[PDB]
């Protein structure tokens, strides 16, 4: 399972791995299959809105959630399920779902120079961080569950969130 | 302009004609331009949302909010802008948008097989009604406009509002 | 390790089973399951222009008449990519006999899609729908000279039937 | 206006003919020129899971026996939108009839892609291909009742003969 | 009708100009307009498998130095279909010789993408953006023999003089 | 575990080879094996437009003079998906430098895409299209201000000599 066998990044916090499981475009939600690590249809959204980022999880991190800690990587070209990219992380949503704490790291890839200038959360257009807010917004509305969208937190703030993430892991596991 | 020279349809309102401006899985909202009658980009979707339909008017009609009336056909595969179908009206979205009467014909195809039998409202899978609905009801929240859902009639009321639509037109243009 | 091998069936089997999907709805390549390896690997390139009408796949630990996995057939509003697990609500079967082979296929709906909560067998299908996928199996190999007869459609309860025909030979053959 | 009346035959007929794109290669839905509005239309849905395997049109001023444009079907690596003009060399002729009437469509390259430079006649063409193409049009239509018969396929200038003709059947219909 | 003729540079020239769209944004196929009837046409396929890097069209009713109408670049998040019209902001202008003509080139942002409300000069473009486009143009045509030459980028200020410039060209040319 | 490990070289080589595709036609984005971990690696997103001519991948169990598993480049009409296995005909190869380092690959044909039944070696390839893909190597990196030297294209007597070399290789540094 690569989620347990890859490091957590080359040089922690400033860049991580993201392991994606669903590229940008998508209306399938995939998740990895924990016994085998193969991907899994987890749902067909319930709505027509599709990920607007490539989506995945940090290897080896676990979040108060009871799950790995999920980042959202800026890719101009989606890549495949199941592809590592080294991301750099320049911002942090705030979100609670049902309940739980549900919090997303914002990251840009960092063998993509168009991005080599986005640093912080200040960097990213304000109409974007709208648009993945409306989504994690009222993408599970027809699943009858209630998301509270909190804000956006910067560069620092995440990176201190996947110390914790790392942190909790090693707890839990070894 | 294909929205004058067009008639409503070969056999109204069994069979009407949709002239197709957006297909389905398009972020970007397309409109005919009204001096030349080419296709014109009117925005893009401010949230990552798709249209789940082909979208687009029936020739020759007016409605109540000042405009053609929208129609709404379920293509397996999407069609190419300026599209002519011929489809067969199943129903009807009933919506307000910003105070005016938005409704939106549903129709499918006649000429592909697959929808032979469906006639009716009744015939369409309720969770796809559902995520239609839910598309017109969030499309425009980040714009800061404000939608009203207020259900789905049946066909027989469909070819109603289209009859009126029809009569609307000829009034208005001559 | 071999995706075929390692999984389950499904979690409750005959009702809702894994399909492993190796071909999305779409493709002109035909893809299969490495036997040794577990990777995906093309098997050839169709000699038509034709596409698969669903995504196509087999039930881990199955085995059948025909001397492979037992081939499951997933309707999906947007395909899958390969060697993606779908649990799956078997409707029907499609019968059929490629060169002498008793070569059926399940069909099935995703149960986490609720556009098709209310599939539950074979006749929710709509009729032109199934012609076209038994379209497809007559004639995809015909420029290879190869004869396809397709018998006709089973049930969801003859689909489930042959799934655990299907598990039992697997244990019989491997286990 | 409707560009089938409104455009030539080709810039220097009939060695490169212009071929006025209406389905893409790729596409299952059959569009067909209004003929009269002008407009691309929705003639049908393919009953089978089948896709156009060229980029499919017309020649504009043009009549064919079956009383309709003649049909040209262009090799494109990467397809064109509908409603596209395309400069395109005739290498060859597909001899079909289609409910008794003579259906017969040119086979050409596109002059401005460096890929063809080469194809000049119908023996250029890997035969895997024209197979492909025949078969398509032998069964595209059988879960719709009707028969094609293929009859084979001709050269270069069998083709250019035959553009020559429709053309001049175009002027005595029309013209 | 031809679009380039019909329609006007712009709803409030220079600082809002209309885009008509020609090549959509990852297209290794090279349209144009028909100078005679205004449909699309293939101009070539591009000997190289590079893609349009931005949609890429013309700003109707302008004339440029190099004898065809004005270029311009549109930055969009998802192409558009060719012959959309775009309302587009310019925010500057890159500057090029082909062959010994002046074919500098409009970019702009789309005003009704609210993902670009900030972008208003070329330095809101990041650095990496600007060299791709650049050498996509360098390199496009050098299979085909011809040399280009990229002379740098100009600011949104220079892009609207030029704009300006080629509004009053077409009307001494064709007015 | 890891394919490139795991995996024969071939089923009859030198003759007919695993291909592991990594890159898939059409990608703008370079994708590599970790190679430790076996699982696909975003390696760069291209710094211009360009996408990958052919779908890209190494040969399992091969070493090469530039310290990395053999590159070969399998001409597919539908691109595959990363990390499927495709038995391929070796039919050239292109002989290149990059930063000195002896970067060649092989060109190769599925074996199962009767489209390519007749091409056996180099000059069975369109001329245009080996300049497409060398050019796609001589320019690809050049914003990143790295240099390659494209030096031509050998046979498939030579390509295979080249796969054995390559099969050597790997057993003296591992095996
Ligand atoms: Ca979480
Ligand atoms: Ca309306
Ligand atoms: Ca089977
Ligand atoms: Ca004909
Ligand atoms: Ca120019
Ligand atoms: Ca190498």
């Amino acid at each position: 399972n690569p989620f347990h066998e890859l490091e957590p990044g080359p040089e922690v916090p400033e860049v991580v791995y993201a392991l994606i499981e669903i590229p940008k475009g998508s209306r399938n939600k995939y998740e990895l299959d924990k016994k085998t690590g193969l991907l899994k249809l987890d749902r067909v959204l319930y709505s027509p809105f599709f990920y607007p980022v490539d989506y995945g999880i940090i290897p080896q991190t676990w979040y108060d959630d009871g799950d790995p800690f999920d980042i959202m990587v800026i890719m101009r070209e989606p890549v495949y399920p199941l592809t590592i990219i080294e991301a750099r992380p320049i911002g942090i949503m705030k979100m609670e779902d049902s309940g739980d704490k549900d919090w997303k790291v914002l990251a840009v890839p960092v063998e993509d120079p168009y991005f080599n200038d986005w640093k912080d959360i200040s960097d990213v257009p304000k109409a974007f961080l709208d648009e993945i807010a409306h989504f994690f917004q009222r993408y599970k509305e027809l699943q009858g569950k209630t998301t509270k969208i909190e804000g956006w937190g910067n560069a620092e703030e995440a990176k201190r969130e996947i110390l914790r993430a790392i942190e909790m892991y090693k707890e839990k596991f070894g």
